[PDB]
């Protein structure tokens, strides 16, 4: 429900390196 790059259908995902 809340975090970064790392799920399939809400919204957070990935994002940088």
């Amino acid at each position: 429900i809340a975090s970064a790059s790392c799920t399939t259908x809400i919204c957070t995902c990935x994002c940088s390196s």
